[PDB]
């Protein structure tokens, strides 16, 4: 049986957890490590996923997961400028790590249920296109998205294999 | 609002004027809509192409016209699941792209007499890059679903 | 039971082809014996292509009117204000019973949107339905509803 191993990505409180949580557990309530079987396209998967910020305790345990994850979620807060000007900084990372130029990634804009928005979607579709990845507008409290981001990053991997 | 043109394709009898009948009238036996999906309000236009489907000219007039596509077969009807592939290359074709929104769509899931199963399905679906579900007209089963699946698609084109 | 129906609009907008195809099924004064609502109703169409401006008689004898545009005509549109002014006028009611009628549909293009005809509808306090002749979409539903306006009058 396939296994995916997935790092999620993005700056402290832009919602690693929160959507990671709605994909595996199926709640919102307003751990970092996730592993749960499901189906994608007809094909069970194994998602191995973690969440992370990069200032965690556990760098060592970040660093194996990066340099052995096989897909990236790079995911910043829609009501937050810094997060998605942080992005480029977590691609860069991840680009060095892998020591690859193809590396699967999905860019993730979560929040999208507030009202207070301070990142156009354009700019954040503009900021995809540039690197040739997809762009996804999520909501872990709603659900939007949620199960698109996962599954298109996915969908990129195997791409890659 | 922004309005999404619509264009539901597939064989003779699979249910296609039924699966239109029931998203905009909630009704087994009108072509617009106003829907929000993921929080933005937007218009269902599916075209009406009844009597004038018949001639390549007007499909063609169709295709070009339409942004997404439902590429509907029924699981009752294997001739129809393989006639799918020439569908989708005659939209690709006519609209000069590789990537066309678009939507493959199991109907009459309610039916106990199955010859396409899901995994033939989802096979197809995963080579062309395409969601897949599975819909029945008369008990509404993922009717919705297949709708607001194109509409995200058409989006992320654009 | 009889209905009295008129058909009016703009020259070419499809008066004719509509009523042809209600009575004949077929795309190119007149009776046609249907049934709405479960009841068996007689239609008296008039058809007023070529009818010349200058009908006083069909007007008031008419309960209910077809207000006919096609929607790639911008003037037939514009037109409907006449019609439903003369209507008003010489039957001497605010209580006409008519249905607004937005033509060839099968066309790819279109000038009048349906938005535009279904604010005019709501303001007149009518319904508008969207036909194509050559099709025979909405035909039926135009004309049945027009009888079942009449009825809620009567
Ligand atoms: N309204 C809203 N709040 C969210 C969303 N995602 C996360 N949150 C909230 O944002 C805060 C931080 O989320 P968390 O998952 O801990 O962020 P992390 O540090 O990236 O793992 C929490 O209060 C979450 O409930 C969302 O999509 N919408
Ligand atoms: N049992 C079942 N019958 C269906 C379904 N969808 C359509 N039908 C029937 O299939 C036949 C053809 O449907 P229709 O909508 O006319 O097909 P079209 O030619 O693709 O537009 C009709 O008898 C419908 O009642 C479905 O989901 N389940
Ligand atoms: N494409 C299309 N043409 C139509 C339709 N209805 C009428 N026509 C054409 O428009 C022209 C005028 O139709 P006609 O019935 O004579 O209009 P009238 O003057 O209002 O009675 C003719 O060439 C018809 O074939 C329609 O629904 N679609
Ligand atoms: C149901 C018999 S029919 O001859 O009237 N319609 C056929 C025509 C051939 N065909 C398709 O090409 C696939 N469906 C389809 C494609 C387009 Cl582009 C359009 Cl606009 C409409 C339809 O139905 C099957 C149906």
């Amino acid at each position: 049986m396939t296994e995916y191993k997935l790092v999620v990505v993005g700056a402290c409180g832009v919602g690693k957890s929160a959507l990671t949580i709605q994909l595996i557990q199926n709640h919102f309530v307003d751990e970092d490590s996730y592993r749960k079987q499901v189906v994608i396209d007809g094909e069970t998967s194994l998602l191995d996923i973690l969440d992370t910020a990069g200032q965690e305790e556990y760098s060592a345990m970040r660093d194996q997961y990066m340099r052995t994850g096989e897909g990236f979620l790079l995911v910043f807060a829609i009501n937050n400028t810094k997060s998605f000007e942080d992005i480029h900084h977590y691609r860069e990372q991840i680009k060095r790590v892998k020591d690859s130029e193809d590396v699967p990634m999905v860019l993730v804009g979560n929040k999208s249920d507030l009202p207070s928005r301070t990142v156009d979607t354009k700019q954040a579709q503009d900021l995809a296109r540039s690197y040739g990845i997809p762009f996804i507008e999520t909501s872990a409290k709603t659900r939007q998205g949620v199960d698109d981001a996962f599954y298109t990053l996915v969908r990129e991997i195997r791409k890659h294999k």
